[PDB]
């Protein structure tokens, strides 16, 4: 019934539990809320979508984080600008181009399921979660097998500096972690003017954008959004999902006895995951919005999650609900800068999670104690989940390789 005093930008919000009703004051008290340090939020779904439909009043130009101005890549640019990039990038992630990676994806999943499955435990963010989505983009930008886990851990130093609490150390990582991944793109630069591909990174190399090459600057910031995008989100669907499954073991096992009902379930796990916290608006005119008035050139944080756990919407948004039907989370944003790999990501936790039903029917959390967050302020979700089972058969290994 009291105010929350917090800090939207300090990761800790995000991860030690509290961030679910502090939402909820909010969303029934002040719906636009601004924090301790006056920052202003959306956090009713209503809010969230009427921001986002807007584009003209708030626009993406001012930077998608609190504290960062705009950078050069698609999700910092309005229209058509912003289309002008879209359409650089779309063929790759049509939805025919996404469906033909089932078999590619799937021995992905295959494999990384083989090298665990005779242990009978594993940790399922580690060895799961984590490393599908990344070898599945690493395969789009044609990075090689035993380069992922570098560029997975770059990913990792990046977005969890992220957070007003994190010390100087941390800052330092981030900065020499994008000094090191500009690095490596310019290497790719020189090679892909050369010997040109057909993976993602080349494409990039090589775009136009407005009768000129993309700039050097512009592919280091394209590429890595796809990146990032790629491997520090799908993963927190998958293991925060999954998570949920267990906990609602009713469920997993409805789920293990009927395939069929797996799209429901992912729908669920999106909204209930939302591993995009936030992302900002900058405001270009002075306006009175759901209740507060904002300032031109102020940015407001759209929040997710809040808004995946508007009751007004959902009903019943605090239960976990694999039926959940309609399920109209925005898990993926809205609008102008809907998700690029939306069904990229459907696909991954698709061909995984009915992979984990298949092979790891009696899977079960090792403890069931909290589950670790990780305290950032835009992507997050489980830091480990430590599970068992009953040891089985590889798929790929011992069938012919
Ligand atoms: C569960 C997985 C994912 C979630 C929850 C998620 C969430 C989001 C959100 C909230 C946005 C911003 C939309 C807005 O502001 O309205 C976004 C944009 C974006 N995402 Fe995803 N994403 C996921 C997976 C992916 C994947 C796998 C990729 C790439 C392969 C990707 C690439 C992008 C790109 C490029 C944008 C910028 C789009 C634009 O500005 O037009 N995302 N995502
Ligand atoms: C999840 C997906 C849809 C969005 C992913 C967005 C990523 C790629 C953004 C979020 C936060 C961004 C960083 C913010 C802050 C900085 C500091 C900046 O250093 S500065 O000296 O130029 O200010 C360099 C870019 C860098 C590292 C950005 C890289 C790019 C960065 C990781």
């Amino acid at each position: 019934l009291t105010r929350p005093d917090v800090d939207l930008v300090n990761g800790m919000f995000y991860a030690d539990g509290g961030a679910r009703e502090a939402y909820r004051w909010m969303r029934a008290n002040e719906p636009v809320f601004r924090d301790r340090n006056g920052l202003a939020a959306a956090t009713t779904y209503q809010a969230v979508l009427d921001a986002e439909r807007n584009p003209e009043l708030f626009s993406s130009t001012g930077g998608i984080r609190p504290d960062q101005p705009g950078m050069p890549y698609m999700i910092d640019m309005d229209d058509p600008q912003h289309l002008l990039r879209r359409k650089l990038v779309n063929a790759g992630f049509t939805r025919k181009r996404v469906m033909d990676k089932v078999d590619s994806i799937g021995r992905l999943c295959d494999t990384l399921i083989d090298a665990v499955c005779e242990r009978g435990e594993c940790d399922f963010v580690r060895d799961i979660a984590a490393p599908l989505p990344m070898a599945v983009i690493g395969d789009m930008l044609g990075v090689l097998p035993t380069e992922r886990d570098m560029l997975l851990k770059w990913s990792d130093d990046l977005v969890c500096g992220l957070s007003s609490h994190v010390d100087e150390a941390a800052i330092q990582k981030l900065m020499d972690t994008f000094a090191a991944y500009t690095e490596f793109t310019k290497d790719v630069i020189t090679k892909r003017r050369a010997e040109p591909t057909d993976d993602l990174f080349s494409v990039l190399v090589n775009s136009e954008v407005e009768g000129q090459r993309m700039s050097d600057d512009e592919i280091v910031f394209e590429t890595l959004l796809i990146l990032i995008g790629g491997d520090e989100t799908t993963r927190h669907t998958l293991s925060g999902g999954t998570e949920q499954l267990l906990r609602h073991r009713d469920q997993w096992d409805a789920l293990v006895a009927d395939v069929d009902l797996l799209p429901g379930a992912i729908e669920e796990m999106l909204r209930w995951t939302s591993p995009v916290k936030n992302m900002c608006r900058t405001l270009t005119a002075d306006t009175v919005f759901h209740g507060t008035e904002l300032r031109a050139g102020e940015k407001i944080m759209l929040m997710f999650e809040s808004a995946n756990f508007d009751e007004s919407v959902f009903g019943d948004p605090d239960n976990f609900r694999i039926d959940r039907n309609p399920n109209s989370h925005v898990a993926f944003g809205f609008g102008t800068h809907f998700c690029l790999g939306n069904q990229l990501a459907r696909l991954e936790l698709r061909l995984m999670t009915e992979r984990v039903l298949r092979r790891l029917p009696d899977l079960r959390l090792a403890d069931d104690a909290p589950v670790p967050l990780r305290p950032a302020n835009f992507v997050s979700g489980p830091e480990s989940m430590p599970v068992v089972f009953t040891p089985s058969a590889p798929v790929l290994a011992h069938h012919h390789h």
